[PDB]
């Protein structure tokens, strides 16, 4: 049941990976980063030390998951979409102690070709278009597009767009599931 | 000295075809379903999945991953770490295998630098995608598309500059490179 | 320079001091790097290309054929160089590529792309995910698809308080030093 790991891949002493995760060929993972169970890393990914990401994590190829960067359960990496830890950064001043944090909730998707600019936290269920830049915090459920990104709509957990406004109070149903949401001042909830 | 051909650090699986005078560069891995014409070129890190057709003289430059139900004919150009999709909704907690969507992209199109496409799209012939635009619906053939999302803003020419036709109605224009005759019926361009 | 043994650096290629060079790299034989520079993971370096001192150049950039970055340049993770306008697979475009000149200390976010032919002033700053198409002034901030001009970043890094255009004094609260802005040009004073 351990983490199965390509021959061309590099899993520096100290790393820990959970049971059933997969690691693809040529990826770098850092002594300090803990992964869960049954995540996938694909061609090329690098993880930093100062890295926590959870259970059934699923990471495309060239994607970057840089110090400082938190991804809960069930969260989506498009590929190559791209993690940052400096806000500001300018080669002759050393940052690395200015680093912010990136925190992505459980079953956030990060569409491909997305940029995350640090000190943003992606809320559950979130849903990142391709390409976009997001560079403020994204609620709860909320789809995001364009450079930078704004709210156009709020997806299901299933993955598909729910009939709500995206301010006020309303209530409304996933059209695949059923299941309930609830809107309270335009911050979305399952019911 | 001698041609490269694949680097010995690429990763060819067993069964991929890949077409006489093609060139696979450093730490590029291509699956074995994988079909690959003649005289194409697939630059660093390039990874190729099972499901993929990619035709003759298709120049892939670094760190495209052509993945499952993408196909590109002849003379396509896909530019640095530009962005390919099969999935359209993509939720880690439900798997969507069985629901991919097709990117087919027709004879010479040109996407560009970081540019995204989003799965389900076709890209018509000799289309132009700009640099890091983001497509969501069709291309047709020879249009020019730029921004997130990408709209069309001209037509440009086989040659790969933009031809003097309006993006509606009926015109005609004329290539000043190789004299090629455009015709624009009710906004759609074809070669005369 | 310090090399990982997975890179593979071409003979000819020249290395300053105090350069890292990280995992599975490749750069060609043409290539002049400074010192302390630090080059990550899956970087390209092609031929043709002139990179200064203390350039840090972060994962999945590949800085091609007739690219120049001066001292003190940041390329972002994954931020995109070109080296041909209107590329065609059919039409070899080898002896068409135009130049992109980064000036010293600016700084590439993440994900930018720049469109070959722009140079980008001294300091400036292009914001995550922009898509440059024109020449960026000194110490300019851009943003956007396509990119566009919407303030001044101090060599500090962070905007100073001049208005977008017009003519302004303004100084830099970190290290006190002026910066004048004439006719939409800013400079250090
Ligand atoms: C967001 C997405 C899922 C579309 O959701 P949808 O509910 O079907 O939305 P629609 O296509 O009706 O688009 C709604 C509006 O948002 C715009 N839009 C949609 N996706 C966009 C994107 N990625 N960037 C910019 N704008 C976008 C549409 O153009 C439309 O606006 P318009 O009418 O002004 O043209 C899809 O476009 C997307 O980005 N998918 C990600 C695919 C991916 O990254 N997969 C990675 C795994 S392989
Ligand atoms: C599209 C491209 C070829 C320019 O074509 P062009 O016919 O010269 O067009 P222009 O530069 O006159 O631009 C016309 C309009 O489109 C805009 N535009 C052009 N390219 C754009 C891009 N990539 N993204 C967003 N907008 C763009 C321009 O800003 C101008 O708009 P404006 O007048 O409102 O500012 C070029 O910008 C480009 O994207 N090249 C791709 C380079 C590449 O990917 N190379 C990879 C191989 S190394
Ligand atoms: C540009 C940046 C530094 C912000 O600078 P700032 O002076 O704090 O600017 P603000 O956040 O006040 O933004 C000012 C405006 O520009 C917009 N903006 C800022 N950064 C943007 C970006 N990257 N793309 C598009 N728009 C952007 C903001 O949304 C705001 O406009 P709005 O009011 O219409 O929303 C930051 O957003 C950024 O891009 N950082 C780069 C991170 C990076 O690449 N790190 C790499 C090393 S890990
Ligand atoms: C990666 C990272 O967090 N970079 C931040 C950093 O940049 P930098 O150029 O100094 O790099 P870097 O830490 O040396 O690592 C470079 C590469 O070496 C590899 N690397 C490095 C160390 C290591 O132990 N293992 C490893 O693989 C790995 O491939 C890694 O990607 O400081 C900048 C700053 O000051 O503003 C921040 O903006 C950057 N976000
Ligand atoms: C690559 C691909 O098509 N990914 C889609 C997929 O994701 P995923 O995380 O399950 O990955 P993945 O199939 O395990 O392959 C991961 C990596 O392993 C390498 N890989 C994998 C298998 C293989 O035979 N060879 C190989 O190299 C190769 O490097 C490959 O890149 O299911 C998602 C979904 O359900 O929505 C879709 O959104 C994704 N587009
Ligand atoms: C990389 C580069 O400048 N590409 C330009 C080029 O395309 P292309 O497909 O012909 O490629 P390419 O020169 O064969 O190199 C491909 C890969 O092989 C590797 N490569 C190649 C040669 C070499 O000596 N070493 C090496 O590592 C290295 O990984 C390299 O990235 O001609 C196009 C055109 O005509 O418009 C331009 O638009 C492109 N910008
Ligand atoms: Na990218």
């Amino acid at each position: 049941h351990m983490a199965t790991i390509h021959p061309t891949a590099i899993v520096d002493e100290g790393a820990r990976i959970g049971a059933h995760s997969r690691i693809w060929h040529w990826v770098h993972i850092c002594g300090g980063a803990e992964i869960g169970e049954g995540c996938s890393l694909g061609q090329n990914v690098f993880v930093g030390n100062r890295v926590r990401i959870g259970n059934r994590v699923k990471i495309q190829n060239n994607v970057s998951v840089y110090d400082n960067v938190f991804l809960e359960d069930d969260v989506f990496c498009g590929p190559s979409m791209v993690f940052t830890n400096v806000y500001n950064p300018r080669a002759a001043i050393e940052r690395k102690s200015e680093y912010r944090d990136t925190i992505v909730r459980q079953g956030a998707t990060l569409g491909a070709n997305c940029t995350v600019v640090c000190g943003a936290t992606i809320g559950r269920y979130a849903f990142v278009g391709a390409g976009a830049v997001v560079n403020k915090d994204v609620p709860d459920f909320a789809l995001v597009v364009g450079v930078p990104a704004r709210q156009i709509g709020w997806m299901s957990r299933h993955g598909e767009q729910l009939d709500l406004p995206l301010r006020g109070n309303a209530e409304a149903t996933c059209p695949h599931t059923g299941e309930r949401y609830i809107l309270t001042d335009g911050v979305c909830r399952l019911a």
